[PDB]
């Protein structure tokens, strides 16, 4: 097993990533912005490196001043976390040419899946199921271009009010009319209300991969998750291992290395993918609670040429999960409010997980993100899962700054949301954006 | 379920079923002693209730008090905790009595299982595995027991054979027993509904102890196989039936050299409970409730399943290296967290611990798939938390997860005295 690695992020994340190196007996370095000195997991590393002034971009992003301090203390590998370099091709070939491991998918891979089209094109010939529409451009012929809607089914969009065709009457003006617009076009399947419905997949280089379930990220702000769940509700075994197995088979076919996500939009019993996150998510623990499967540990195994130790028919999923992301922010811009934290107090309890590097005293520096930790609750159903969510949010306390608190316990409260299913677009909607 | 119950206990175990009430959606009444006024789930509670000054003795132990809280506030049942008047029968008697629903067995099961004497016969008419004795100045048949009972044996001296029997016997003159050298302490498990459904819970092992208090619990219990897991179970199981036990309980043994020998039965929720709820995924403590309103048993015996290990380390506020109580105001606190870690605990920053009642701060569980990545996950977790202010374990259990013997498993009721050089 691997002697030594880098934790290449900060915060949350990085606090994770160090407790499944203990336990694996990894060795530790950590590097930090001069900023970053009070983080739990730096206060907690065998190794510790400042790797340049508080802005990202002349630390967390600064390539060189990763390598080497990888280099120093002797590091064999780095692991990248997730947002920062997490998916940066130059990174990754960089590192491996500079002699270290590189936890995370091959470069070449990255770049892949990188560009929409090579993703696309690369998960139709995998089986991917893809948002349908014109192959090429839409032509003149109004018998074959409507042959075309019935084909994919209406609504419609061919790619100003914008404009969504519901049926033939108004395809060949709405298609017209946008040709004109130009002084070329294209027809794609209307997704009018979708859930976001994400698969978990792992593969080790070797040959094998494994999907484990998914989870529903449907309630978002701005385009950016707020609650995420496992299973997904309204999910079938056999929907389940539909769509897994094609995700699994794509990982085969395309060189695949490591833990890797799916996301897709699923309406009326279809999915369509959306895109591939090539590295760890935030959401992770949400499916390590249903499986019991340690994602991270995995991910090290994987970097040190083990193999799978898992075999699909003993992934199993039992009970839900739901995860609350807690975020120090302004509730009008939603931008983080930085500040020292004058009184924290976790929750505990039976089937309470809590994920945060904060501390009571421990001050929210302003330079990066808002996302101060992640609560897990499970349970036997979802609404075990959702009641313990309940009691845990109320026990959580943080002085000192603005939350996300108060709105997560609405969510939770949340007529629908209980009820489960609710899709993309319920956010922004009860909340008047 | 029940509307409104009280928790009749502090600390630890009171905020755990407060946390349980709420779930299911229990108003809770708190009734505290005037030195308990800032405890975590006293603040929590939909209900508070001064029930009078600190010593238990006028407080908790105050059963009139604790009957009054319940009238006012229209409450309906009385969760007794642990450790109180939790096995009193009188206290159960009174409550019921007073029309209210006593979260527990029967008083009547209650004084039955307080009496040494009175328990064991129950056990050996359930036929419940007890310890081997005389059962009632020959040294003819005198000897031929002995070889009934196996060596060694006490005469309560310590004889191995034939030979030492006459000498030990003639200064002991101056009953007979099994003698068990070596023993670990493994109890089971069970709940019950007096309905007349029976289910036992697998079994948790303890023997990790100082002045016979339990210091580290785990579950499952190591060598411990199906074939044996079931025996005892299904015996501790039928004796609830024949006792007409209703709740939560627990049968503690002795166990040496693949024999069990029953000591006791606390007829109670325990302490180390949790690490049994993460081995089964069973919430003890809601099924206590449901049970005290008249529910059936919810789960069947074949839908109980182990899955993983998970350890225990109790947590105290007392001198590590003279064991002496330590109140104080804690000063800093971090709470370890992650997957696989369960914090049991009402202590907080700024809390101050009390010199009145018992020494027990908090519970750190944590579980893995095996026995090897818990006690992993309990290192790294110990590692993390942070209790300033006062003296604590921690030290101590952190020796213990690192000590090689533990690692290996199977130690025994005697083994912490040891290591420590405490069995002088």
């Amino acid at each position: 097993m691997l002697d030594k690695i880098v934790i290449a992020n900060r915060g949350e994340i990085a606090l994770r990533i160090l407790r499944a190196c203990k336990e694996l007996g990894i060795k530790t370095v950590a590097v930090h912005s001069s900023a970053d000195r009070d983080l739990k997991h730096v206060l907690l590393a065998d190794e510790t490196v400042c790797i340049g002034p508080a802005p990202s971009v002349k630390s967390y992003l600064n390539i060189p001043a990763i390598i080497s301090a990888a280099e120093i203390t002797g590091a064999v590998a780095i692991h990248p976390g997730y947002g920062f370099l997490s998916e940066n091709a130059n990174f990754a070939e960089q590192v491996e040419r500079s002699g270290f491991i590189f936890i995370g998918p091959k470069a070449e891979t990255i770049r892949l899946m990188g560009d929409k089209v090579s993703a696309i094109a690369a998960m139709k010939k995998a089986g991917v199921p893809c948002v349908p529409g014109s192959d090429g451009p839409l032509g003149d012929d109004m018998d074959k271009n409507r042959a075309i809607a019935k084909r994919i089914g209406y609504p419609v969009i061919i790619k100003r009010g914008m404009r969504v065709v519901r049926g033939d009457a108004e395809l060949a003006q709405s298609i017209s009319m946008t040709r004109a617009e130009a002084k070329m076009v294209y027809m794609e399947k209307y997704l009018e209300n979708p859930r976001h419905v994400e698969i978990q997949v792992l593969a080790d280089g070797q040959g094998n991969a494994i999907y484990l379930a998914e989870r529903d990220c449907s309630m978002q702000r701005r385009h950016q998750k707020v609650v995420e769940e496992a299973p997904a509700p309204g999910i079938t075994p056999e929907l389940r291992r539909y769509i897994g197995e094609r995700c699994a088979k794509a990982c085969v076919d395309i060189g695949y290395r490591g833990a890797g996500t799916f996301e897709f939009l699923f309406e009326n019993g279809e999915f369509y993918f959306i895109e591939m996150n090539t590295r760890i998510q935030v959401e992770h623990p949400v499916t390590e609670m249903i499986t019991g499967v340690d994602l991270i540990k995995e991910q090290l195994r994987i970097a040190a040429g083990q193999p799978l130790s898992i075999k699909q028919e003993e992934v199993h999923v039992r009970g839900h999960a739901v995860e609350c992301r807690i975020n120090a922010e302004d509730p009008n811009t939603f931008l983080p409010s930085p500040g020292k934290i004058t009184r924290f107090h976790a929750p505990g309890g039976f089937g309470v997980r809590w994920e945060s590097h904060i501390y009571a005293g421990y001050t929210v520096p302003p330079y990066y993100d808002s996302m101060i930790g992640k609560l897990i609750c499970y349970g036997e159903n979802r609404d075990v899962a959702i009641a313990r969510m309940k009691n845990a949010l109320q026990e959580l306390i943080i002085d000192g700054i603005k939350t996300n608190v108060d709105l997560q316990i609405r969510i939770m409260n949340d007529e629908n949301f209980q009820h489960g299913g609710t899709n993309i677009h319920y956010l922004e909607k009860k909340l008047g954006l």
